[PDB]
Parts: C-alpha cells; sequence; structure tokens
C-alpha cells in the first residue's frame, strides 16, 4: 500500500524508501515536501524535476543506493528505463528516466519488464538483483550489468568507476567495475572497443598514471620533452593559452586541474547534465581570457596521447571519431605542415 | 492508516472520505490535487485555503456531510474547533476552524476533546454523534447541538435552517432545526433570546410571510399604508434611495431583491465570509447611485418591522442593540421630530 | 519554425494556430501566458493542465476546430493518441491525450503515425484529412472516423452529435455523425451494437421524442399510466425519491431536468471529466435529501424504457450489461415479486 | 505612511482605499492577499495582474470609484498614465496603465504630473478634481475630461456612458457624459467627429431607438422592407448566415443579441480586453456554423445604417475608414452590381 | 504601527527589526520579498518556511540577535514559545516556534506571557531582559536562562556554547553559558545531571581536551593504547570501519573529523533540523563504504569514554540511557565475551 505518508516515514526513519510500514504527517508547499517533527515543519525534499512534487519525492526516495553506472554510460548505451529501480541523476537532481517499471504508480508503464510495453524499450537490468540476468536473456532490448561472468555471453569490461549516491568512485569496499552486455531486437550485441572518461572533479583531481603525475608536477616544456609531444599542440590543447581575449584550447580536464592550482576560473555549466563531453563558458580570473563554448573531456592523459598520436597529420581539417564511454565522439583535428594546431571534441 | 492516496481513493469512489480502504495515484501541482483516470490527470481539488494543498484536500474530504449550523452561528457562539469533524466553510472554500480534533494528523491538536489542550477552546459537539452530549457535559468550553431534549439542560431553539453540503435549507427529509447549548469556564451559559437571519440569496429570494409577499408585489406607498409604516423611513432604509450619487439606505435583503427584479446592480462582497450582517460596495446599474459600505441584513420583514416599531423615536441619534443569530448587533437609529430618518446596522 | 511567440501571434490574429508567420511579445507568469497589447499585458491562456504552461498553450492553440468525437467516445474505444491533431478536452480544460504525433516538439512521440513507437498505441485517424484512411489501413492499432464509406471496411454508425470547440451539437451546417472503425493488433475489429448517450445539460435540457415531451409535461402517475410503466419503479429510478435523508434513485438525466424546473439542487461533479456514466454528490435544496454517489446517465427515455422492459424480473439482484457509447455499462437490477425495485448504473 | 496593512485596513473597513489610519494583519500566499477575521483567513484580493501581488492589491484598493471613461476610449485617445488616480481595467482585472503618478511607491514614476518624466506621456486629467484642468493646461501631453466648459478650450462631447466600478452605465444619479480635450506636444488637438460604440452585453441587450426595437421584434424580411435596406446585405452582415460551415457576417452586436434569444452560441474572447471592435471565435450551437475571427462592433443600428448608406457601392472591394470612439476603424466593403455583398471591421 | 514596509525599512537600514520609523517600497513575488533600490528590485528575504512570506519575513527581521540557547536545548526542555522574541532556527531557516507572544500580529497568541493562553505552554524567558525573571516566577510553565544567580532558585549550568545569529560559539566578548531553570505546573524543577553535545562542525573541528588533541594527532593503535581503550570497540564506533559495503560504526563527530582530513565523504542530512543526535546517509568517497542511517553525536571524547567505561559489558544487547542536552538519549550497547562490539545512539 503505497502512500506519500509511508514514503516520508521511510525517508525519516530509514534514510530512503526501505519498504517499511508506517506514516508521518506531511505537508506539501509549492515544490517542497515537509514533515512535522515535534510541532514544527522540517523539509524532506525540494523538487528540482519537471514531475509533480509528490511523484519526484517518491522516485528520489526509491533511488538505487548501490553503485550504479553513471548516467552518461546508460545514455550512451541507449537505456530508456530501468527494471524495478530508479537511477537518480544527481547532476540533474532528477530521475535519469521518464518512466518506471514496478516502482511508482504515477510513473510506471509496467510492473515487470516482461510486459509487452517494455519489449521495444532498452531496459536496464542489474545482475546483482536475483532474476535480472534471466530477464535480460528473455528481453528483446536491454543493457545488463554484472559483477562476474554470464555463461555463454561475452562481456564488455566497463569503466572502473560507478556512482554511489551521487559520488563517483572506484570502489574498494564495494564493486564498481561491471561487465556490460546489450541486446537489440533479441540479438546480443558485440559492444565496441572504447576508451572511458575518468569522471574526475577539478577541485579534487587525482592523477591515475605516471604520465599524469608528471603532467601535474613538471613544467610544460619539461613534460612535452619527456613524453616526446613536440608538434602535438599540447601547449594549446592541454595546457591552455590565456594570452588572447579568446582562451585557446584547454579541452582536457587534467589541464584545467593544473591551471586551477595556480589560479581560479569560472566554469559555467550551461547544460547541466552528465555527458561524455562537457561544454563550459569559461572565464579565466587572472587574465580575463574567456571562451563561450569550451568543450572538456576527462580522458586519462595516456589515452588522449594515444588517440592524438594515432592520427594522420597531413590535412588542414578533418573529423576524427573516437569511441568513448561506448558512444562515438567527434573531434576536430586541425593541422599545418605535419604538426597539430588544435584537436578538440567537436561542438556540433 | 491515513494517506493522501487513500483520501483520493475515497473521494473518487465515495464522493468524500468514507473510511474505505484503497489507493489511487495522485499528483500534486501547485495547489491542485489530480488523479490519473485512464492515462490522463483529472482534477480532484483546488486549494483555495491558506493550508498546504494535501492538508486542505484531506479536511475537505473529511467535511461534515450532515446538516450543520451555518458558520455565522458557530462564529457568533465563539466556536473555536469541532469535535472529530470538519465544518467546511463553503463561503470561504476553507475549513471553518484552523485546528482539528481526531481528524487529520497535520491539523490535529488532540485526538479526543477530553485532552487538556481542548479545555480552553470552545469545542463544537454534535448530539447526533454517540457520546458527544457526554463530552459536552465534561468539556470546560463548548457549544452543543441536539435534535431533542438533553436531561436537565435548558435549550435554546436555533434557526430553522442549516447548511447541508453548502446548501442552506430548511430540512424536510432531514432535521435542520437544532437545540443549542453553550458552556463557558465549565459553566452552562444561558443563551439570549434572539432573532435569526433568513440566509436567503438575492437571485432566488422567496418571501416567508404575507407581509413579505405584499412587500414584493405592492407598490411602495401602498405597502407602507397597509402596514402603517408612515414615519419609519422604509422609503430610505428598505426600498433604497437611488436619486443621489450616494445610494441611500437599502439595508434589508428583501429591498435589494425587489430592486433586483426591476434592474440589476453590482454587490462587491469585499470581505467574503459568512456573517449576520454583510457589507457590500454596491453600484446601481440603472442610476449610477453607489455606496462603498452598504451594510445588509436578511431579517424576515416582520421581525425588522417589530424591531423598528419597538424603538423610542425622541432622540437625534443612538445605538440600538438587537440580538440576532446569538450576537449583539448594533444599529444606528437617527430620528427627527418623532419620525425615523435612518436605521442601519452600525458600521464598526 | 515553431515558437512560443509564433503560437501567440496565431492566437491573437487567427483565433487559434493557423500556420501563419509572425511573432508577438509574450510573458509567462506562473501558469498564464500574456501578450503586450499597446503597453499592457493581456491574458491569452491560463494553464489548467499538468503540462508546462507554454506546452499546454501550444496544444490548446493547435486544438482541432472541426467537429470531433466527444472524449467519452474516444476513451470508450481505447484511443491513446491522435494522428497530427490535438483533441482538446473541454471538460478537463486539457488535452484529451498525454502525447502527440506531429504537433508539438515537447509532447511528440513521433512526427508520423507510421513510426514504430505508434504501432502499440490506438491512434485516432480522421478520414476528413487526406491520407488518414490509408494511415489507418497500415496502423496496427487505431480508431478511424469518416463521413462516408471506406471500401471493404464495415462501418459502425456513431452518435448523431459531436463536439465543435467544446459545444456538443447535432450538426446542420456541418456533419457530426461519423462512421467508426477500429483495429486491434493489425486486425479490424467489429464494433458492437450500442445505444448512445444524448450529451444534454440540465439547465438547457430539450426532449428528443414524444415520450420525453410527455415525461416533462405530464404528472408522474399519468406518464407511467400512458406508457404502461407500472412495476418498473420509474417513481424511484427516474423521478427520484426525496422523502428520506438518502435521495432515492434519480439516475436518468431527464428526471433531474424535470426536478430542476420545480426546485434547484447541487450536483457535485467530484471526478470532472467526460464519461458515459457520471457520478454526482447531489443535495436537493428543497428537502435536504442527498446522495454521495448518484450515478447519472443521459439516455433517450425511449432507450431506457426499451432496456428496462427487456429484462427478466424474476431474481432479487443481478448485473445487467448494456452497450452504451461502445462500452459495456453494468447496471444493478433489483426485483421483488416480479416488479423492479431499482435499476442503476452499478457503482464500480 | 503607506503600508500593506493600512491598505488592507481600508479595504476591510471602507470597501476601498479611503486614506483612513489603521492596520489589519495580512497574509500573502502565492497571488492572494488574506486578512485574519476572528481566527481564520479571509481572502481580500486575488492578483490576476502581471505586477507583484501586494502592489496590484494597493492599485486595486486605490482605484477610481467615480464614473470614468471606458478603457477603450482612453486607449483610443493614447492615454499612457493617469494623474493621481488608478483607472482599473475590469475587463482585464488589472490597472489600465503600467505606471502611476502620486499613487503607489512601487509603480510611481512621479508624485505630480508636472515632473519632467511625465512631459512625453499622455497623462489623463480629471476636471472633477481640483487643479487638474490647470495641470492639463501646463502638461505637454494629456487627455482631460470635464463636466462643463473650460474657458477658451473647444470641447468634444464624449460618449453618454462611463464605467462606474466596472459597471458601464448612462448616469442618472451621477454624470457620465464628459467633455474631452487632448494635447500633443504642448498643442491642443482638435478631436475628430466620431460615432460611439454602445457598450452593451449580449445577455442584457436593450434597444436604444425605434429602429433597434423593430430589428429585435420584426422578422428579417419585414425589417429590411420597413427601413429600405434591400441591397445592403443586412441578411449576411447583421442577421448572420448560419447555413455553411463558416458562419457568414454577424458583425453587429444587435444581430448577435437577436440570435441569442432564439438559440445560444459560444463566443470565445481570445484577446480579453476593452476595445471598440471585438474579435470572437464563434460557434453556433444549433447549426455548428463557426468562425475563428468574427469581428463584432456594438454600434446603434441607426448609426450602422447611416454609415453603410453613405458609401459608394460601385467598386468590388475597398477600405472604408469610420471614426468610432475617437479611433479610425477600417472596414472592408465588398460590392457586386451596385449592391453590398459584405461590410465588416477589417481584420488587421 | 506594524507594517511590511516598516519591517523592510528596518532590515535595509538597521540590518534587522530595530523599532525604527520609516518605510521602503516592497514587492512580494512568490516567496521572495524585494525592495526597490534606485529603480531596481533587490532581494531582502527568501521564505523557506511553511508560513506566509510576509509573516516569515517579519519573524526573521524580529529574530533574537543576542546569543540564545541552541534550538536542540530548547526542544529538549519542552519549550513551546518564547516571551516577546523570536528564536530563529538557522538549521531549518524558520522560526523555532509556531506561535509568538508580543511579536507579530499574524502569529501572536498573546501580547504578554501572563495571558491565560500561555499558562499551559512552556514559555522561554530570558533573564537578560528586564522583568523576565519575575515573569518566570509567576508563570505556571517555563524555562528561564540567566547569566548569573537567581535568589532562592537553584541553577543548572547549561552548555558553554550558544547560538549568535546562527553561529554556535563559546563567547569571549559575550556570555554564552547560561544558568537554566524550569517550572512545570508552578513547581520549580530539579533539572537532571546531563552531558552536553559540543555542537562542532566537521570542516572546522577543534579539539577541546588533551584526549581530543591526542585522538586527532595519534594513530589509532597508539591512542587506544595510551587511553587503555582495548575492548571498547573504538576501532569500530569512533574511527569507523570502511572495509565492507556497509560503513561500520562512525558515531562520534570527532571520528568523522579525523576521517575528513584524510579523505572526503558525503553526509546526507535527510532530516535537516537541530537535534542532540543527528542521522546521516553517509557515503565514503575513497572506499564506497556507505550507511543509510548513521547516527552521529558530538560528545567531548572524554565524556564518551566516561559513558562507555561506566557500562556493564555482560549482556549481548541492551539499551543504555544517557541524559544529554537535558534529554534522555538511548544507546544500543552490543557486547561479546566481556568486550564491546558496538555502542551507538539508537535509531528508534
Ligand atoms: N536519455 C534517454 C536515452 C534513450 C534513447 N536512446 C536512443 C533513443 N532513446
Ligand atoms: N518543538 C517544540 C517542542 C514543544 C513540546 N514539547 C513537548 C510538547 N511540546
Amino acid at each position: 500500500a503505497m502512500s506519500l505518508e509511508n514514503v516520508a516515514f521511510n525517508v525519516v526513519n530509514k534514510g530512503h524508501f526501505d519498504g517499511q510500514q508506517g506514516e508521518v504527517p506531511v505537508s506539501i508547499i509549492n515544490n517542497t515536501v515537509y514533515t512535522k517533527v515535534d510541532g514544527v515543519d522540517v523539509e524532506l525534499f525540494e523538487n528540482k524535476t519537471t514531475l509533480p512534487v509528490n511523484v519526484a519525492f517518491e522516485l528520489w526516495a526509491k533511488r538505487n543506493i548501490k553503485p550504479v553506472p553513471e548516467v552518461k554510460i546508460l545514455n550512451n548505451l541507449g537505456v530508456d528505463i530501468a527494471a524495478n529501480t530508479v537511477i537518480w541523476d544527481y547532476k540533474r537532481d532528477a530521475p535519469a528516466h521518464i518512466s518506471t517499471i514496478g516502482v511508482c504508480s504515477m510513473t510506471d508503464i509496467a510492473k515487470k519488464p516482461t510486459e509487452t510495453i517494455c519489449a521495444p524499450l532498452t531496459v536496464f537490468f542489474d545482475g546483482r538483483v536475483d532474476g535480472q540476468v534471466d530477464l535480460f536473456r528473455n528481453a528483446r532490448n536491454g543493457v545488463l550489468i554484472t559483477e562476474g561472468s554470464v555463461k555463454g555471453l561475452q562481456p564488455s569490461v566497463g569503466p572502473k568507476q560507478a556512482s554511489l549516491n551521487g559520488v563517483t568512485l572506484i570502489g574498494e569496499a564495494v564493486k564498481t567495475q561491471f561487465n556490460y552486455y546489450k541486446k537489440v531486437d533479441g540479438v546480443v550485441q558485440q559492444l565496441p572497443e572504447t576508451y572511458f572518461t575518468q569522471s574526475r572533479n577539478l577541485q579534487e583531481f587525482k592523477p591515475r598514471s605516471q604520465m599524469e603525475i608528471d603532467f601535474l608536477e613538471l613544467a610544460m616544456d619539461e613534460f612535452i620533452e619527456r613524453y616526446k609531444l613536440e608538434g602535438y599542440a599540447f601547449e594549446h590543447i592541454v595546457y591552455g593559452d590565456f594570452s588572447h581575449s579568446q582562451l585557446g584550447g584547454l579541452h582536457l580536464l587534467i589541464g584545467l586541474a593544473k591551471r586551477f592550482k595556480e589560479s581560479p576560473f569560472e566554469l559555467e555549466d550551461f547544460i547541466p547534465m552528465d555527458s561524455t563531453v562537457k561544454n563550459y563558458f569559461i572565464t579565466d580570473a587572472q587574465t580575463g581570457s574567456s571562451k563561450c563554448v569550451c568543450s572538456v573531456i576527462d580522458l586519462l592523459l595516456d589515452d588522449f596521447v594515444e588517440i592524438i598520436k594515432s592520427q594522420d597529420l597531413s590535412v588542414v581539417s578533418k573529423v576524427v571519431k573516437v569511441t568513448i564511454d561506448y558512444t562515438e565522439i567527434s573531434f576536430m583535428l586541425w593541422c599545418k605542415d605535419g604538426h597539430v594546431e588544435t584537436f578538440y571534441p567537436k561542438l556540433q
């Protein structure tokens, strides 16, 4: 027996929806859910979604609290809906998916993913839940994650990191690296070879290779010399050029993290959502150098070096396609006299 | 187990809260409660109260659906709260009382009127509900209504009419005339002798005596002659004077109803609530004669004639107090040479 | 190039969306759309839907302005969505369907009904629009209306009335009687033989047969005598019993219209939407007789007489299923000694 | 000392702002102003304007309660703002003008119309207020109304009717016919000779000449014969043609009032404001004949007959400009063989 | 003469309500109060309370700006209301109490605490205000704070810290340590022996004893050895166990502060209010170890050591009650073979 008061009871006593019986007094005002605690109203939830406040509150309470794939991975794999869970999108403060299956009476399109309404949708299945590997085997369209091997199915090793309650982390106490599987029209897909973005933050950026440690510690000319990067325009692309009114390059998160230690800058996240490539309106506070659309990707510096060193540098401009997070990312590569001028994730 | 979904289930299936088990999906957006009916949202309630939308919806669903005293009578008797019911104020589209007793977890100050918090409040008790006469006997402060005799308790015969689902009526299939009782500080109070307002509408006004039939049918000068009303200023007070920019008199509802048949006028109800005396900003459409504060009372014309004919007409101006609906209504009486000039409910 | 300003330009200059080029300044505040007219804001639309204000405004502007089936008929036939039009539900002040096809970028699930997303949905097709009969022939699920014969397709003669801009009418200058067709899972479905509700209002009720003229003019006992209705409980079912606290019978709109001429009553439409059977919380103003859930259906009195006279009256209680507006309506029939006690649309 | 609480005190005790000292407790929630009356909240004002709720409440409380020109006349004369008053637009439930002069601290652009900010604005002045004729004489731009002669100023006799608290009326107890004067760039402007619209409603339409009495009582062919209107297409223009899907003509309010007595129709006022010519999306309920943009003007039938009989009928199509309510109204006149086919206020 | 404009004038010129005369222009939009400063709107207050925006703005302006007891202390002492002040709850951004006494006309239940409505309520009295010690002496129910001795009354030494404008601090320039007194039904209570929580923040945690300095500086095994804490499960309870998917222990704020220096973690404050024990949904960013309901108390480590070393360790599980901040806190104590396994504030 689902109810607003029961959802609020679960949030108050269990920190989230935990199927417990009970009710607390609730008041809804505008887009906020409150509960009465000893005579006064205490805020439980502020709706930042486009769904009705009581519906968003229920989906948020019913969010998956285990490490789950980051929303950008699910989106890149064409995931439409999740089987009997809510993947909460912490970047948008909203459900990752419009509809649900066996979660909430207002958003449910089905109670089980075997209902014919789900057959054309790519349903997310989680092998850590009993019966979901079997549901994926019988589903026409779906994406499955598992911690280990699935008999007969060939896996795709996913990223090392996963999202746990909005914290992206590489699990030590929990497993965050999943095997991925995908089916389109009843046929198990062969997921492509892919690089993965590292999902790091600017303020707490940590290197994940000796090359990344060297990038952060060494001076620009020492690093470029050590890794034989002359002619690859890392001065522009990675370090950034703050000498003109338009900020040059600065498309790799590691370069922004290095700059951030020396001096701050504003990053306007004008489309705030999870995506493989992010676009920011950047203003460098020290110089006043700025760029309306600065595309930024967090690749491991070694992967970015491998990508740029695997390109033909004989044409003025061309599109370089790279599978990253299972999706095809277009980069614009500009060359002159056999050397790179710029290389950036395409603002298409 | 009270819940928003259960309240909505009761509204959808029973027309109001009826203690039935069940749930319907609900969505709350802004101040409106909706339910899903075959794929689309259907409005169940629009909150016009100052309470949270889900709380007002529950109180409205739990409204008393038996004939109950009109809110003006309850207000006049000093009723603060009701015992285990909601008196819905249809004139304000809101609960008649801020708090509840044994109704709703958000508004309840107690579950039973015997709780010490209720002792200073004048609690409304309904003798038609088992145990409520006994609860009145043990209450420090309260107002009780009954359909019959209570042993040892001296009654006050209330008005003929009561409100049933917002319709004021004199019951034929149901009893609407109640005995009234009141207690203050543990002591039974003698309710005063009183007139009662008739609670009629302008558009569907019906006469309730031969004098009222004669007022509506006869011309002004022949009605005044027939009932020997010369010198009582009925021309001004009751018929109304539309000859000057300021509308003169027009303080009896019957006079407004007579005028309404001939020509329309605007009545701005600038304090829209139930009260013994109503104030309107009136604009006569035919003449343009208007008055910002025109006090209007719906007394039976015979009662108004009895009141005005029982006054001493020897002083220029004085306050005449008349008990109406259990409250002392102040009237301003203006005389000249032994005749009335005006008589109106005194604008406080 | 669709835009809020272009939609508002069309509303201001064409009375609705008419595909015209142009823009007017618009301001959105809360749930209302305004436009500037010579310096001041003028309201164009107040959103009463659960969709975003600018989206609801666009769907309302793009509403079908030809006579279309009443929403209750579309709901009864299982219509989920319309092909390249918006059926505006004037009873709910909202789109009849959640999603659109080729109408609005925010609500569209497809641009054409041939897209695979539309295959499981019952799409409404209108033969008066070029190519829509062909689209119905190729659709997996759908309901089609036409003004004439479709080769090889067996028709179902629909109701005489249709809705034109929220006015239900039997067209004289326009055709409102359509042929109906339906497909389920790619297979043309035979629509059942059905009665149709008359879609009349209480305040402007007009008789549509000599029996209905006689019901409204004749006294109860002489109408029952003239039409040999003794033993069919029309006194209870149709005329209504206002003698007890619970209002008895009163399930036919014509009986409510007859009562309405004599004395008024309140009809609380607690689920305000279009449906074959309506439920009202009724309070009779004259007697105080009331009923929380009074099911009411507007059948032609002759059709109701035909239905009730075609039943076996030998059992205490039973369910009688009658096809009305293409839906199976359950009725509860209560008998005693070979006579009817009551017959009413069964409260589900 | 202006304040929200003082404005509310004035509304509660005086029916509007009357400069009285005092305060009442107020609560603002969403767009509604409430006051506490014996423990419960009572609604004083619901903001339907695009201004902040407390600001709109103050302007509405400070509305002019004397007969004032109808907003369409003020708009037609180019009035931007009023001197030390608020002209409340009852058709829009909003101030007729965005800014104020000496009324409200939030909307004031000046305290007196002599401030240089008012020089480019056409300020409305009211000769019934002391000093306002002198203020008009010194204003660069303005419109003045008076009840009598202003020395040396040539007057324009305005309409017979004025708006008093939202009621348009021809005053008997008050004067509603004003002399009008206008200044542009410091120069007194000669107001043109004009017809005036009658400002009548469909439901309470009253004839104002013997020709109008004859139009409403006589049959179409005998009225046309009596007034020698053969060849002037009154059958189409005034009576209306309900025979085709598109409703023909019906551009004079009197014709809509005649039709209304026989059968109802829907008039969608899609730009709800006061204007000389109104546009409606009309749906005739009896026939289903409809028109998205039906321009309607309320001229005295005699004035419309005078206008149409003063035109040259020798050209297929042409624009006929007629001064109505001080504005040039364009009409489209279509002729064939020396007879009128149609004549309507040209849809701009 | 209280008013919205006067409250706003005080906020603009005095930083809070200071009883100064004056008015500023104000606009209210949604839940925000603005004032016009040289032509533009400037935000003064955003309502995060469940009260009307203008009422919450007034109570916030009238907040107590002296050091006052933290809301958790007032709540633990059963405080219902304050005498002639507003205790602003900075953790909820709302008044600590629903009603007021002599503060605001919308929330006042009385002007003075001697009114009979206040007699059953526990009124907060402040000895720093003239006459409030005497008001406490005559009150039936109340809590009094003083800086020094009250003749005849025995004091309870309160916490060292108090809240000054939402900053919890141990005053050096001001006195924050108060004597507490409480009366229930006219009887001066003997307040129990109690520990006090330290009200520290995670980010700016400072040790308040040599044991706390040693906890933060020393390694886990060195500290446990130095203070002879073997067998008391400090490894689990205080340091925290981040090795399993469920985060173990971590119930003392000092342990969270130590962890915070090494690596960050998310603390979801799902019931955001002031309380002796706080519950957080914690996610450790380094390991991914998490716990839905991690109860956390900020006790001085010496007090926690004294509490845990004063328990009988011979039973598997039992409830240990400890008076903290004047309230009874239940702890769950789990033992095995004479050693502690866990000890935590009970999630009841
Ligand atoms: N954000 C949801 C993506 C779902 C999808 N992918 C392709 C089509 N639909
Ligand atoms: N948060 C207010 C507490 C007041 C109280 N304590 C006990 C009863 N009421």
